[PDB]
């Protein structure tokens, strides 16, 4: 099994609230967590650019794969590995060449863990 | 195996420079490399980005805290990547690390993946908080 | 007049819901163009971190003033270089030694110019 | 005088090194350029950056196309007082067909490191 399945994405939906946004959760077990007990940050990365290639992708509906160009994250606070987290995002730019998506990892109080942005090359 | 050991970061190193010796600002830098399988595939066949992503993080995190020992422990506070270059995902990619600024509060490292032909396949920055 | 002034930046305010937000206005002449006749990216990223820095300032009661240490942008579309765009922005993270702030500078057509975080060191004073 | 002319942006150049281009260049510092506690604004540097990655790219496609910022990534890891000048060198990291993407360094006097700032130009024909 590979690391985009055992990340545990669930319920994943792209929507047009035009304006296009995603939404989608994470199932946390040991495998998200760093040594000191917390949801590992690479995990939060890995999710944002994940959920943002597969939200591109279906916008374009067969007429372009998404590919990761750039992306940036701000850490913001500590999440103990345990639940869930989620995956909210918003596109900002729907260019030719690019997609840009602001993308925001919140807990179960809807706590801002991680405020991440993501370039994806429409190929 | 948690996401972190099956990553298969392998031959992990943090030093100095020799010519750092004398002076009071030591160059800090840190190698490693990580052995591809379809772990860390994306759906075209291509080294995803998140792998890239997370090796930077957690090599960052091992090299501040190699250096720290004990003092205090890295967290992950900031990340930017620029994937310049595709890889195909197999054999392995480079990550090597120059620690920029040696902060009372902060480690700011740069560090470039590269693949085994020493092609730059992502350029990234890594700011650690750094915990008493 | 510095940098600051000559980037003219009008109807500067920070305003609570705590939830900080702040809103602001630069008014765009000849200083801002780059050669094309567009606005200039670097005087939206000046922009950026300026605005920010005066709102952690704001917020800091002259306990402390903002140092800009990490700034991120992305420039998403194009603006001529002639009336206004808006800077709003939302602080993200209020930290005890930073701010991290979400900023949107729209055209007057709330037409998303470019989209910028910056995180601010609170150094005491 | 506009935004550009009064960054005063000295000795700027494009060239090659062991195909692997950069460029040079400096920033002499005025209390245009300062903040509120006497200190570089970090807000010029931005602009320094974006600046002489546009102008390096065009310098290097002059003129197939027009280079437009389109990210930018900064680390203000040292505050200088506004003063003197600082240098500011860029190294292309990737020379696509559609973007180019310049690792810079800010520096002072004395070549210790002000701020690194990453800039993604986009390539647009022109026309």
């Amino acid at each position: 099994m590979n690391m985009i399945d055992q990340l545990n994405i669930t319920d994943f939906q792209v929507f047009t609230d035009k304006i296009y946004k995603f939404s989608s959760k994470m199932i946390l077990s040991d495998f998200h967590a760093q040594p000191q007990g917390f949801l590992n940050g690479g995990a939060s990365l890995a999710l944002a650019e994940i959920t943002a290639g597969m939200a591109s992708n279906a916008i374009g509906s067969g007429q372009y794969f998404a590919f990761g160009q750039s992306i940036n994250a701000n850490h913001l606070n500590p999440k103990k590995c345990e639940g869930f987290v989620n995956a909210r995002g918003l596109l900002l730019k729907n260019g030719k060449r690019n997609h840009v998506w602001e993308i925001k990892i919140t807990d179960e109080n809807e706590t801002l863990i991680s405020q991440i942005t993501v370039v994806n090359a429409l190929v």
